[PDB]
């Protein structure tokens, strides 16, 4: 049941879309040393609901008790917000943010490095935002999702990272994960023919280390098995008649909104 979004829906999603991207603009100025993540996740949620006249899709989410999802270093995903939590020089960290908009959703994350930054985390967030760029110049109407997954899966492997297998993209809109799932590997089971009006994200998690994730305690948190650095990003996005368009992009992103093909 993948649903195909009509002019008035991806109009709804534009603006979504956009307030999420706003959020990530908008807390940069607060990254740094001696924050606490549950800070973070305060300014997010006062500035959704406050100014945007939005609401976190994460509150409530399957019980998840915060905003955002605020991930630093070997976390993978999910990483809890916490007043306890303070960033360090060299810290890498992953904001993920999902706002509701008009029934409708936006998702997108970034990296942001605190203070000081290490060589391996640099070399890390910018090979993971390059494989979704990567990723997001194939998408066009009659791909299949495989060479995507695919794609990505070469380029961050040839780079000596790895790729994490057990969380992916999803389709969003009036849901917040919607089909299709959106693999970021190879893999024989993807069989999905792109078309326009389909919304979906695009969220790699790469690894500096092996791809091994582990479940923590609270369940919520993610972190790689070895214990090395993980990073990822996030863009929504909607396939267009000859390429796609971007909804969640920033003033920071390098790439084009709209990418055509021809
Ligand atoms: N924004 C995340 C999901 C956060 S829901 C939570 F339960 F994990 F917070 C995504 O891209 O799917
Ligand atoms: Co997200
Ligand atoms: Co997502
Ligand atoms: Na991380």
């Amino acid at each position: 049941a993948i649903s195909i979004k009509t002019p008035e829906d991806i109009e709804k999603m534009r603006v979504a879309g956009r307030l999420a991207a706003e959020v990530l603009e908008m807390i940069e100025p607060y990254v740094k040393p001696g924050v606490s993540t549950g800070e973070l996740d305060r300014i997010c949620n006062d500035y959704i609901v406050n100014e945007q006249h939005a609401v976190s899709a994460c509150l409530g989410y399957h019980g998840y008790p915060k905003s955002v999802c605020i991930s630093i270093n070997e976390v993978v995903c999910h990483g809890i917000p916490d007043d306890a939590k303070l960033l360090k020089d060299g810290d890498i960290v992953n904001i993920d943010v999902t706002v509701i908009k008009d029934g409708f959703h936006g998702d997108t994350s970034k990296m942001f490095i605190v203070g000081k930054p290490t060589i391996m985390g640099e070399r890390l967030c910018r090979i993971t935002q390059e494989s979704l760029y990567l990723a997001l110049r194939m998408v066009k109407p009659g791909i299949n999702l495989r060479e995507i997954g695919a794609a990505i899966q070469k380029f961050v492997e040839a780079e000596g990272f790895s790729v994490v297998r057990e969380y992916c993209g999803h389709g969003i809109g009036q849901g917040f994960h919607e089909e299709p799932q959106v693999l970021h590997y190879d893999s024989r089971e993807t069989n999905v023919v792109l078309k326009p009006g389909m919304t979906f994200t695009i969220e790699p998690m790469v690894n500096a280390g092996k791809k091994e994730i582990r479940t923590m305690k609270d369940g919520w948190t993610v972190k790689t098995k070895d214990r090395s650095l993980s990073a990822q990003y996030e863009h929504t996005i909607v396939v267009t008649d000859n390429g796609c368009e971007i909804l969640t992009l920033r003033k920071d992103d390098t790439i084009p909104a709209i990418i055509s093909h021809d």
